[PDB]
């Protein structure tokens, strides 16, 4: 019975100054990391409340690790605390990810800090693309799930900083600073298609105020991401727009399944 059980475990984040809940099942050097979405709890990971990820990976050859927290964080590092909302210490999520996290996982059990795999949807989709773009070693693999893949354009900044106050009162401004800060650039997947392409990081790409300009606005960046990424010389993407396709648990878990024979391949083939 490879990796099990379940576990949950208690990784020290000396950036943050506080432990993170990490809920991990082995199985393999390798392993696929499952960011969470904007609402994020303390307690468990958003694939584990509403998706049977852990039993659909099991026996894969990969790990699972699926790190709990980070409301609204998008898995960076913040500039500041978020004072808004009373945030006692700074987010350095991008810090555990690559550093902290993996030097845990390696020394305790063996856990190959390099040749991973990043998964995330709704907020960490983004977050997933950015670190395979500046992480190549970490994550040959990354895939995005209804992300924000233009996060520093057009609507996105003001619509990126009202989706994180209303989850949990936390400031975009505290994060990355006002859209005219080199950070929005920075952490934008689409303008850091180049890194990706240059890396050759295999990348999986899914997607599905009133609702129909929202929508609007979402095809279109989805459209100019899988276009950009062509041009710029893109040649390991799969890009994924189904019409029945949503945006909820229920389809990034056939994602997530639809992928397995991907990231097998990538990281252990």
């Amino acid at each position: 019975r490879p990796g099990l059980p379940v576990e949950y475990l208690q990784v020290p984040s000396a950036s943050m100054g506080r432990d993170i809940k990490v809920q991990f099942q082995g199985g393999g050097p390798h392993a696929v990391y499952l960011l969470d979405g904007l609402r994020a709890q303390d307690d468990y990971n958003g694939w584990d409340i509403n998706t049977p990820a852990f039993e659909e990976y099991y026996q894969s050859g990969l790990s699972v690790i699926m790190p709990v927290g980070g409301q609204s964080s998008f898995y960076t590092d913040w500039y500041q605390p978020s004072q808004s909302n009373g945030q006692n210490y700074t987010y350095k999520w991008e810090t555990f990810l690559t550093r902290e996290m993996p030097a845990w996982l390696q020394a305790n059990k063996g856990v190959s800090p390099t040749g991973n795999a990043a998964v995330g949807l709704s907020m960490s989709g983004g977050s997933a693309l950015i670190l395979a773009a500046y992480y190549p070693q970490q994550f040959p693999y990354a895939a995005s799930l209804s992300g924000f893949l233009n996060p520093s354009e057009g609507w996105w900044p003001t619509l990126i900083g009202l989706a994180m106050n209303d989850s949990g009162g936390y400031n975009a401004n505290s994060m990355w600073g006002p859209s005219s800060d080199p950070a929005w650039k920075r952490n934008d997947p689409m303008v850091q298609i180049p890194r990706l392409v240059a890396n050759n990081t295999r990348i999986w790409v899914y997607c599905g105020i009133p609702a129909k300009f929202l929508e609007g606005l979402t095809l279109r960046t989805n459209q100019t991401f899988r276009d950009t990424y062509a041009a710029d010389g893109g040649r390991n993407g799969v890009f994924n727009f189904p019409p029945n396709g949503t945006h909820s648990w229920p389809y990034w878990n056939e994602q997530l399944v639809a992928m397995k024979a991907d990231i097998q391949h990538v990281l252990n083939g």
